[PDB]
């Protein structure tokens, strides 16, 4: 049960909603497929980032939405799912 | 020459110019110190990255201000821990 | 001005990406927010005459499926011989 | 939303007890086209708001007279008591 991740349903959307989620430890994610509707979901982010180089991960993993269990498969969407390493940086002189 | 980066200055600020160059494989940088203004340049992002496991470039690094070399010293990178990053993911039900 | 007509693609092969290029077009996809990931088609240089300006980073509309959806460019992909944009990523805003 | 930002003048133990000692913690402001400022920012004001989008939209800090938009970067809570150690602001 080490693949079984707690999962919040986003409650705001709109600007800073996503900033928000990574001051606090988290990021967004969308859970789809079938004949229910997509649900926006917010994951521990180093908790997830740490099974990323799982095969199994891959494979399926659990979300608890609200405390029914999901079973899930993360899907190649995103051209990049691992973000620059250096969004900014400060030079002095010597 | 390992330690010579390319460091273009800086024209556009505002909302949307960090993500073109995020886009663009490069990340906004700020060159300051001495007794000088301060001017905003762009870097690679991979070529700062790639060198960024040595000692000697925290130590000093030479950056290319308008055909200029400016030998410089990068300032608080190893304040936050470096981990990978994740800002969304996509998951199908089964 | 940073509004732009999107068509929904429903053949997603390898094939039909190139037929696309092949004619002023190029594939892309939308995803995040509360919706399920969306592939689309756009005109080339209807996208390509705009990437000077410094709000198309900001904050763009697709009109995909009558809808105005606003988007943010996340990823774009340049073609390695020619000056063509050959894929882009588009996050929900 | 405006926050009222002190530039630091003195750094290292005695300062940072100051600091926790008028109810402030340690803040960087960093970005556009100016060199990295060391702040002092009121704890409880920032925390209460941490709460809003709006925070993470766009906030304002008074910096030496001038209001200075930025965004909040990064942030550093303790190991294990519900306060904020230091902050980044990145200009916007």
């Amino acid at each position: 049960n080490a693949m079984k991740f707690e999962a919040v349903v986003r409650t705001e959307l709109g600007k800073g909603a996503s900033r928000r989620l990574r001051l606090a430890g988290q990021f967004p994610a969308v859970v789809y497929g079938g004949e229910a509707a997509p649900v926006a979901v917010a994951l521990n982010h180093d908790d997830i980032v740490n099974q990323m180089d799982k095969p199994e991960f891959y494979e399926a993993i659990t979300l608890v939405i609200g405390g029914e269990e999901v079973k899930v498969k993360p899907q190649d969407v995103q051209r990049h799912a691992f973000k620059p390493k250096v969004e900014h940086m400060d030079f002095i002189r010597i």
